[PDB]
């Protein structure tokens, strides 16, 4: 199936570890990360413990330091394999404001500039109509990440953002 392999220093050296499900907590047996291997799936990594902290979406490669997933620093503790529903497409709705409201932008494509696109730089609510994607805090895939896995997100808060600040957003691909 899909596997990713943790190593507590660069280019694959020093200890590791291997995961093939979700892992709420891999500290116990890693107290760092500096490189990363995933096969056969994307995966979900959170720099704390259950699913916490700082989100890093990392597709199958090879990853010899934090800078190739763009981490912040060295500090991981959970993972989650992101699961694609078969043979599906990619749709998303989004609102210029809370619950749904102001004016709705429709797309099935990535965006890798939303005032490019959509003249806006915040997100107030939004809807996976299929598929899963990717809300980035900066332009071109950059910043913060939050998941988007398929339906309603009435404020967001609902996506783990602490801000409605969103300027690129992307779909996870097989």
């Amino acid at each position: 199936g899909t596997k990713i392999t943790f190593y507590e220093d660069k280019d694959f050296e020093g200890r590791r570890y291997d995961c093939d499900c979700d892992c709420a907590d891999f500290h116990t047996y890693l107290s760092r990360c500096n490189s990363i291997k995933v096969e056969g799936g994307t995966w979900a990594v959170y720099e704390r413990p259950d699913f916490a902290g700082y989100m890093y979406i990392l597709p199958e490669g090879e990853y010899p330091e934090y800078q190739r997933w763009m981490g912040l620093n060295d500090r991981l503790s959970s993972c989650r394999a992101v699961h694609l529903p078969s043979g599906g497409e990619y749709k998303i709705q989004i609102f210029e404001k809370g619950d749904f409201s102001g004016q709705m932008y429709e797309t099935t494509e990535d965006c890798p500039s939303i005032m490019e696109e959509f003249h806006m730089r915040e997100i107030h609510s939004c809807k996976v109509l299929e598929g899963v994607w990717i809300f980035y805090e900066l332009p071109d895939y950059r910043g913060r990440q939050y998941l988007l896995d398929k339906k309603e997100y009435r404020k967001p808060i609902d996506w783990g953002a602490a801000s409605p600040a969103v300027q690129s957003f992307r779909r996870i691909v097989e």
